[PDB]
């Protein structure tokens, strides 16, 4: 019924391709057309620790897949599943005759180990992986025939398949029983013995070395590692390595509407590349025939990409980010400046602080124009767009700032013009960044001589990484600046409008110690966030679509009308490009690492013309 690769029938070494398929593969319909089989895909990663760039390259594969729109989710590895009507229990169904690329079945048994002797296994995990719960609680996992597999949640859990399509969703398929339970000491009796070779004290660690997770290192570095990928690790991603190349997987459990197994390029070669500079070059001059993962951001790179587009034979084209804001002000509701608190906590006096702000200029001189004004909301194109979050306090109107901090009772000055509070002191916020993101630390130098104008000083603190962190995590900061999510992926990544991120909910992360908590830890939320916290908890619970989609849009609301955090600007088209050879590529997919892209594309349809 099916054909093959000339590369896998050149090998009568394999079974047949009939037999190398499930019985019923999963039917891929091309972005644009019927492809032929060939060639190497040529790409880039940067370093040896950017293993996520092979990931984001053939994609996980999944239970489910997201749409191209990314608007739902569609049966992937599994051919089918149910829900019941409470939500809380969803059943898959597998491929009958699927496989391993070691020829080997893949079964529910497989899903059921990777759930219940690895994810949920607490030796393994001692956190569980957020995935896979509701409310912090596991599902029971049951085998219940060779091909099928149930999930029972506690409560519902609408959001499981869509989970089940972000890279961090992906562990159920991930850990093949047979290879993986070698290591593991509830099949190995005698798995200790294997500590001292492998240089592990304990199983977890033999696990991880060996059967890895998401985005471990060891994910790439094995040959041996048996998986369901499109193509199969060949030249490893070892630490020191100046390459890596994978080959198609003649197991490869998918074909196109023609019947040809996928998928059509042979190989990937990813050139491993220390300096960002010389990725940039080589791009510009046609090396690679898809990149769309390191260069997009740079806009100082967009005009030579642009340029030499028919000398080095590429298309460029541009990606719509999920990100809300590409450098987005977090204002610390719980700072420790005991005089600053006082007004940082005024709604009025956070309207002042963006109405001083000139967005316009801002996107000029650290986006050289290709950012937009926004705020922290959904885009119109997300189901979630609210007027007041996206669009609110946007046009700079320094009259109108000026004349809130007025009201607000700063108008006595210094003998520099600033501001002071009531009881003395200069009207000053400290706002950390990390050094290495200029366009955030440009963006804080424009916002300072803006705010100056308001009779606000900007302190900017610049640090690497760890220092950065530790502050936050200290509660030392009045602004931070990075990233708004929520663009399109609000529900996904919902920390600018309800404190729940631990690291990154930095309107205040004592807020988001007290939710994650129990209320035990960290300071206590005001009311509006406290009120948000609960639908957000009724929310992740919610036992109807209808019931979700109004608790979360009272989330947006309320965060709307609290205005907690200043955008600058939504960011700009993510510049990618990939060559004119290279067909079947989806120009109009969004960016995004809870859609793994560009493989959302479906790399195993592209193909060399």
């Amino acid at each position: 019924a099916f054909t093959q690769a000339p590369m896998l029938e050149q090998n009568k070494q394999l079974p047949p391709v009939d037999q190398r398929l499930p019985e019923k593969p999963l039917v891929i319909k091309p972005i644009a057309s019927n492809g032929v089989y060939g060639g190497t895909l040529r790409t880039v990663m940067r370093g040896n620790a950017d293993g996520n760039g092979i990931l984001r390259t053939i994609g996980p594969q999944g239970l489910t897949h997201w749409t191209q729109d990314i608007q739902t989710v569609e049966p992937y590895v599994a051919e089918s599943y149910t829900v019941s009507p409470d939500a809380m229990e969803y059943t898959f169904k597998l491929r009958k005759g699927m496989k391993w690329s070691d020829g080997t079945p893949f079964t529910a048994d497989d899903i059921v180990f990777a759930m219940n002797d690895v994810v949920l296994n607490k030796e393994m995990f001692p956190q569980t992986p957020s995935a896979y719960l509701v409310g912090g609680k596991a599902p029971k996992v049951s085998k219940v025939d060779d091909y099928t597999v149930k999930f029972e949640f506690p409560a519902a859990n609408l959001s499981f398949p869509e989970t089940l399509a972000t890279p961090l969703g992906q562990h159920p398929t991930l850990y093949q029983k047979k290879y993986c339970s070698q290591f593991h000491p509830a099949y190995n009796k005698n798995v200790q013995a294997e500590f001292t070779k492998a240089n592990v004290k304990d199983w977890p660690s033999l696990m991880r070395a060996k059967c890895s997770d998401i985005e471990l290192p060891s994910r790439w570095s094995s040959t041996e590692r048996p998986s369901i990928d499109p193509w199969l690790i060949k030249e490893p991603y070892g630490g020191a390595v100046t390459r890596v190349v994978m080959e198609r997987n003649p197991f490869y459990w998918q074909v196109d509407p023609t019947g040809k197994q996928l998928p059509y390029v042979d190989r990937i070669q990813y050139a491993v590349v220390s300096d960002l500079q010389a990725i940039i070059l080589a791009a510009t001059n046609g090396q690679y025939d898809i990149e769309a993962r390191l260069l997009g951001s740079d806009v100082t790179s967009r005009p030579l990409m642009l340029k030499n587009q028919q000398k080095g034979g590429y298309k460029v084209f541009g990606q719509t980010s999920a990100n809300a804001n590409a450098a987005g002000l977090w204002l610390n509701q719980t700072t420790k400046n005991e005089k600053l608190r006082k007004y940082m906590t005024q709604h009025d006096f956070r309207q002042a602080l963006s109405l001083a702000m000139d967005r316009d200029e801002i996107n000029k001189v650290a986006w050289l124009g290709q950012a937009a004004p926004w705020q922290s909301g959904p885009f119109k194109e997300s189901k979630w767009y609210n007027e007041k979050l996206a669009t609110q306090y946007l046009k700079l109107d320094l009259a109108q700032a000026n004349q809130i901090l007025d009201r607000l009772g700063l108008t006595k000055r210094d003998s520099d013009g600033y501001r002071t509070y009531p009881d003395g002191g200069r009207v000053s916020l400290d706002a950390i960044v990390m050094i290495d993101r200029q366009a955030m630390v440009q963006t804080l130098e424009l916002i300072r001589r803006q705010w100056q104008k308001a009779g606000v000083e900007l302190v900017i603190k610049g640090s690497e990484r760890s220092l950065f962190y530790n502050r936050a995590t200290a509660n030392d900061y009045d602004i931070s600046i990075d990233v708004f999510p929520g663009g399109l992926d609000a529900t996904l990544n919902p920390r600018a409008y309800v404190a729940v991120h631990p690291l990154e909910s930095r309107m205040s992360l004592e807020w988001a110690k007290w939710y994650l908590s129990g209320g035990k830890q960290g300071i206590e939320p005001n009311e509006s966030m406290k009120k948000r916290m609960a639908l957000y908890d009724q929310f992740v619970a919610a036992k109807t679509q209808s019931q979700a989609l109004s608790l979360f849009k009272q989330i947006l609301q309320i965060s709307a009308d609290e205005f907690e955090v200043i955008g600058t600007v939504r960011p700009a088209v993510i510049s990618s490009l990939h060559s004119l050879k290279l067909q079947n590529v989806n120009e109009k997919m969004p960016f995004g690492w809870p859609y793994a892209t560009p493989s959302l594309s479906l790399p195993q349809q592209w193909y060399f013309s």
